[PDB]
């Protein structure tokens, strides 16, 4: 619904304004790199940058990035997921200045040193020892996707293999930085209450000198995922786990599919919500579960929808999956009620409308869809999702709900 | 018993073992092996240790491409060439006038192959064609590779040396060239000649065509660090394929790397459950339930951490879960310990007669050495006969217990 006003510089750095009005702004730096863009053997490394980004510049000491950030009181933080590094931050108008001089000195003056690449590593390598190894969720999180796909770099998480992270080296880091993180490959979005005229001028003031690699485009990922032919399934037993888990997916379209919205109201259907029917049934009613939700993940590529559910204890995960799915048998039978479709569709307009308050919550928006370069996708998805039926969403089930597109992980003790 | 050898290693780190044979007259094999496999791919880029086994016999620094082949046939040698896992192997058969020959033959391709752009291209849409005949169109090809693909996460064990379809698709002339030359150097080649002729002889033939060849470098050949995590539980995994039309199946355990003491019980397990027609697979699955048309046991002896594998394909009308009830119900009653003497004895009687049939032709004495040489375990080579004869059923049970649970259990169905 907000109105925005985008233009590109002569190096490929495309800017985006979206004027909001309080006086507070975020300031967004994106980057079109994610694990998606690894390779198996050096993966994690999109991750690694996240935690480098923050480190010495020309200007900037190991710290310094942190610390003048928080003395005009901003808050920023950083994400990597599959298909986009995301740095961004949040502050007022006045800050609009530094806070672009801040992220250009960590874009084309970042300089990463062999005394902090060895201490950032094993820090990384613990963040890896104690989130996804000694982790139930995160163990689940990455032994599925490690099941769901074989060739295409969604076969893994961003935190990437152990053993990647331990034979990671400089050069291969440096390589990596030095192409993904050019101007070229790169967008400079500012939300909140400022003018788009002052943006643009003041990003040319930081980022018109910056200059890219060579001339030659970014390498395009070319490992696609050949279709799933039959179902898939991998029982992973973990000591420290106590609880039994269990991961079904269902394979799904790319990012600007036209399915993508009815799905998402699946996700807010199925297990999404105080009143989803996972947290009615498995949940609340036959308290099978401890916590169970659902997530259609909009990833670049062939992505994933995604249950997880972890049950109460000495409940067995096939329960839980024989559970889950009588209650997606129900879905594709079409026993879905007026009211349901209308609760979901109201409830839709209220957290629509909450987050065009906050400009931390609309540049999240536009951050997914700026990097796919499917603005128009975005304006038309509200009109979409009003005028979503009951049919589309049964369509939509007895679609991509096969066993034969599906991706089961049973965690047990 | 095993023929007694002679090794020398040259200056520039190729090894020359000369494994004589009195009792034969003229016959010689010379191989050349290169301690390269797909296990020194990487995903995006896999096939190539295969891509390389087509290029080999193109143009050389001397040679046309396809002349190597003429030379070799002129005096009626055979030359074939093999890539798997671990090793890329290429020999010729032939007799001890032809050794000479057949050395700078070797010599010519190892430090002197060309890789030329007009050559690339074409043979790779030839091993394109292999992948999708073989492979993406083939019931036991396209299950061999699935199941890898299930069975191994992590190491690059994760595909077979046929490589992905898109990775043989994106490859580049300079992707080869890197591979070739890192590969190829002679500090990683073997060059072994079994037969008859004399040791000094291979020697200073060797040392002729093959000591002033030159490495790439001074720094070692790059060790592959991608170790597969243990096996944590069973994986699954069904394939729906349009051209097949009866179900198969694959039940593969995991199992310790090449130089495990356990291999030697292993080979013997797959001798009693799945290899011969007196085998447990044949004479109750095909014969006396005829239930699948094909059913075999295979203990790959890979070079890391290895793989069990039982691959059945079931008769008209017979669903692949049916196929999986019964292995593993034979496995069960292995456990259980159920061997007789009688059938231990005629696993030992029946090794006897292999090696010492053997042991009278060199293209199996050098299959032998090839595997043992590339991995330095001659000593495992030559304690193999004892070893073997000393197993007793206790042995065979304790190790099918020990590996054949589900918990390392990989298994994928081909349908419909
Ligand atoms: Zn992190
Ligand atoms: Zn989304
Ligand atoms: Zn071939
Ligand atoms: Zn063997």
């Amino acid at each position: 619904l907000p109105k925005h006003e985008s233009v590109t510089l002569k190096n490929g750095l495309q800017v985006v304004s979206v004027p909001l009005k309080t006086g507070v702004i975020e300031v967004d730096v994106l980057y079109k790199v994610g694990s998606r863009n690894e390779v198996m053997g050096k993966s994690g490394i999109a991750h690694m940058l996240e935690h480098l980004n923050f480190k010495s510049t020309k200007n900037l000491k190991a710290g310094e990035f942190d610390k003048i950030v928080k003395r005009f009181g901003g808050v920023s933080n950083a994400s990597t997921s599959f298909d986009i590094t995301r740095y961004f931050i949040k502050t007022s108008e006045a800050n609009l200045d530094k806070s672009l001089e801040l992220f250009a000195e960590t874009m084309g003056s970042l300089n990463l040193k062999e005394d902090e690449f060895l201490p950032e590593r094993q820090v990384v390598a613990e963040e890896r020892r104690w989130r996804t190894d000694n982790s139930p969720i995160g163990m689940l999180y990455f032994r599925f996707f490690n099941t769901a796909y074989v060739y295409h770099p969604y076969h893994w998480t961003p935190i990437g293999f152990m053993d990647d992270i331990q034979n990671w080296t400089l050069k291969d880091i440096k390589k990596f930085h030095s192409l993904y993180y050019q101007p070229k490959n790169a967008i400079v979005l500012v939300v909140g209450d400022v003018n788009s005229q002052k943006v643009f001028e003041l990003t040319k003031k930081h980022f018109e000198s910056l200059k890219n690699l060579d001339e030659k485009a970014i390498p395009t990922p070319y490992m696609k995922e050949p279709k799933q032919d039959g179902a898939r399934t991998a029982v992973v037993h973990k000591d420290g786990v106590h609880l039994e888990w269990v991961a079904l997916g269902y394979k799904v379209p790319a990012f600007k599919h036209k399915d993508q919205v009815a799905l998402d109201a699946l996700s807010k259907l199925l297990g999404e919500g105080k009143s989803s029917w996972l947290q009615s049934e498995l949940v609340d009613k036959k308290r099978l579960a401890s916590q169970a939700f659902s997530h259609n993940m909009q990833l670049q590529d062939e992505s994933v929808f995604l249950f997880i559910a972890g049950g109460n204890p000495n409940i067995k995960a096939e329960a839980l999956q024989k559970e889950i799915v009588a209650l997606l048998e129900k879905l594709k039978k079409g026993e879905i009620t007026q009211a349901e479709l209308d609760k979901i569709k109201i409830n839709q307009k209220a957290d629509f409308i909450s987050n065009l308050e906050s400009s931390s919550d609309v540049a999240g928006l536009f951050a997914d869809y700026l990097v796919q370069n499917d603005l128009q996708g975005l304006t038309d998805y509200q009109q979409q999702f009003l005028d979503l039926k009951v049919s589309d969403l049964v369509r939509v089930a007895n679609e991509y709900f096969k066993d034969t597109q599906s991706t089961t992980v049973f965690l047990k003790p």
